[PDB]
């Protein structure tokens, strides 16, 4: 019963785009920066291309991509810019310049402040609200899955496995395949987990096979030490195993923004307060100021 999905997708010449670098390498497809400028309009978007050889099955996987980011508008969410119709078909999104979340915070942990943490679980929460807004389930919520445009601003990407990782699985998903925007909330918890740790490696040392069984005893991931016991108790209200007692997304946007009103009430950083962070460019243009 639902509504006609009237996104637009774009589809780009290969010759409205240079390649200027490669930033990261798979045999499956490799992501690159870029510049693109569509043909008419006089501007300059830095963008990234992702793209190898194709198997039959392997078009099939970006294309599911790209029709769920094409269908999506919010701050907090990679949108789309359009794809290219080459042999090797590209997917051409906007260019996250500080890379991503996960290897953000390991880089910058001695001048990350509490209150870029609680920035960043707020627009998270925002992003993933607006994809159940939009009934769109992730399954794949993770800090590595969360690209950072400015230290400001952060986005929502890595959309293969979104439909209608074991150790950012709910366990309901872990033994039964089910997924819920509630299971969501769960990766959301262990997302904050690797935000408070700075990077940390969720059950460090345990193995997959053992994670399902830990979960069922009651154990749970341990309390950061920046972590006061309210931003915590809301990290294990994620992990609870009775689904509809998680939190909604759109409880985690109003606690984590009522504590980002006073950051260092619910961080605990060691010298919080002292920490900041960060051709030819005329016609350039961010992907968000470009409206189509
Ligand atoms: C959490 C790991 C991860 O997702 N890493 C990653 C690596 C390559 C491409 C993407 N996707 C992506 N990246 C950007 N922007 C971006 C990422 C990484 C860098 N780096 C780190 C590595 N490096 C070298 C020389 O070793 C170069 C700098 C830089 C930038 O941007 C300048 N933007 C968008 C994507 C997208 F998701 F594919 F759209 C992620």
């Amino acid at each position: 019963g639902e509504a006609p999905n009237q996104a637009l997708l774009r589809i780009l010449k290969e010759t409205e785009f240079k390649k200027i670098k490669v930033l990261g390498s798979g045999a499956f497809g490799t992501v690159y920066k870029g510049l693109w400028i569509p043909e008419g309009e006089k501007v300059k978007i830095p963008v990234a291309i992702k793209e190898e050889a194709t198997s039959p099955k392997a078009n099939k996987e970006i294309l599911d991509e790209a029709y769920v980011m094409a269908s999506v508008d919010n701050p907090h969410v990679c949108r789309l810019l359009g794809i290219c119709l080459t042999s090797t078909v590209q997917l051409i999104t906007q260019l996250m310049p500080f890379g991503c979340l996960l290897d953000y915070v390991r880089e910058h942990k001695d001048n990350i402040g509490s209150q870029y943490l609680l920035n960043w679980c707020v627009q998270i929460a925002k992003g993933m609200n607006y994809l159940e807004d939009r009934r769109l389930v992730h399954r794949d919520l993770a800090a590595r899955n969360v690209l950072v445009k400015t230290p400001q601003h952060v986005k929502i990407t890595d959309f293969g496995r979104a439909k209608l990782p074991i150790k950012w699985m709910a366990l309901e998903s872990i033994l039964h395949r089910i997924y819920t925007h509630q299971s969501d909330v769960w990766s959301y918890g262990v997302t904050v987990w690797e935000l408070m740790t700075f990077g940390s490696k969720p059950y460090d040392g345990i193995p997959a096979s053992e994670i399902s069984s830990i979960l069922e005893k009651g154990e749970r991931l341990p309390q950061p030490p920046i972590c006061t016991i309210d931003v915590y108790m809301i990290m294990v209200k994620c992990w609870m195993i009775d689904a509809d007692s998680r939190p909604k997304f759109r409880e985690l946007i109003i606690e984590f923004s009522k504590m980002a009103r006073d950051p260092q009430r619910y961080l605990v950083i060691q010298g919080d307060e002292r920490m900041h962070l960060p051709e030819d460019m005329d016609d350039v243009v961010d992907a968000d100021e470009y409206l189509i």
